[PDB]
C-alpha cells in the first residue's frame, strides 16, 4: 500500500531566494543544498526546492500546501509575515485560524491551527452542504 | 512554529473521479465528502480534493507529490497502474525506486520507495554537483 506524504517538491526560479524564505523566514530546517535544488524537513515533512530558471509560478486555483502552527503562535506568525511584507491569497473562512500567504514564486501557502479530527468536528456539528461522512 | 505539513489541498475539475482515484487507486480512506470537495487520509496525510470545474491542470513544471511505497511492494504497484493506463510524466533516475504518474487533472504524483535520511545517505556517498550538508 502507500504509506504517507514521502515528500513534496516545488518548482523555484530563484533557489536562493526560496532557501532563504522557508529555512529564515519559515523555520525549516536546510538538510542539503546543490547547485540546482535543496532538501529542507520541518517536522516530519520532507520539502525539495527544485530549481527551475523559467518558471513562472502556478496556475490560479485553489492547489494550496498548508503548514501547522499551534493556536499560541497563530497571531505572532500571521504579523510577523505581513510585517515583512507577503502577499496573501485568501481570507480565512474556514473552521481554525488559517492565514494564506504566497512563497517567492507564487505556490499557496497556509499556515493552520486544527487538523481533519477537528475539522470532522465542526463539520459534523455544522455539515457543509451535502455533506456526508465515512 | 510551524509544525509539519497539516494538509495537501489539490483542485480537482472532476470531483467524483479525483475521489474514486485517490480512494480506490491509491488506497486514501475517504472520510468526508460535499458539493465541493472531498477530505481523504492516507497515513498521516490529510488531502483535500476541491471543486474547480474549469480548472485546466497545473503547469509544466517540477513541482510534485511523492507518497511512500515498501520495496517489496514497488514493482506490483508500478505495473498495476500501468495496467489502468495511467500517464508516467518522468522517468526515475534518483535513489530509491519511484514511479512518475498524473491524477486525473494532471497533477504530478510520485510513489517512491525510501525517505529523506536514505536519500541524504546516498548522497553523502556520491554527492550532487556542489552538494553541501547540514
Ligand atoms: C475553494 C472554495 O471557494 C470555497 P472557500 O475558500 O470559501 O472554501
Ligand atoms: C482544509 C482545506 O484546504 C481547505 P481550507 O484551507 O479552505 O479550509
Ligand atoms: C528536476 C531536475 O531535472 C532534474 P532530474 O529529474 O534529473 O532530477
Ligand atoms: C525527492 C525530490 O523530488 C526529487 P526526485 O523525485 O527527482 O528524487
Ligand atoms: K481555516
Ligand atoms: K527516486
Ligand atoms: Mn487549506
Ligand atoms: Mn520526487
Amino acid at each position: 500500500m502507500l504509506t504517507g506524504l514521502n515528500h513534496l517538491t516545488l518548482a523555484v526560479a530563484d533557489l536562493p531566494a526560496s532557501i532563504a524564505f522557508y529555512r529564515d523566514l519559515l523555520g525549516f530546517r536546510l538538510e542539503a543544498r546543490w547547485d540546482q535544488g535543496a532538501y529542507l524537513e520541518l517536522g516530519s515533512l520532507w520539502l525539495c526546492l527544485s530549481r527551475e530558471p523559467q518558471y513562472g509560478g502556478p496556475a490560479a486555483d485553489y492547489t494550496h500546501y498548508a503548514f501547522g502552527i499551534a493556536a499560541a503562535d497563530f497571531a505572532r506568525f500571521a504579523a510577523q509575515l505581513r510585517a515583512h511584507g507577503v502577499r496573501e491569497w485568501k481570507q480565512n473562512r474556514s473552521e481554525g485560524d488559517s492565514f494564506y500567504f504566497l512563497d517567492p514564486d507564487g505556490h499557496r501557502l497556509e499556515a493552520h491551527v486544527g487538523d481533519l479530527r477537528s475539522r470532522l468536528a465542526a463539520c459534523r456539528q455544522a455539515p457543509y452542504a451535502g455533506m456526508r461522512f465515512a
